[PDB]
């Protein structure tokens, strides 16, 4: 188990914060598709 290959996309996609790719997989459970939501804060 690793949360890598998913934070990894989510910084290829979005030039975000370290924590923000990291968090959206972890809140996810590792899926992928819901992280795609928890991604993005609009803010």
């Amino acid at each position: 188990r690793k949360w890598e290959e998913i934070a990894e996309r989510l910084r290829e996609e979005f030039n975000i914060n370290p924590e923000e790719a990291r968090e959206a997989v972890e809140k996810a459970g590792g899926n992928e598709e819901e992280a795609r939501r928890i991604v993005k804060k609009r803010l």
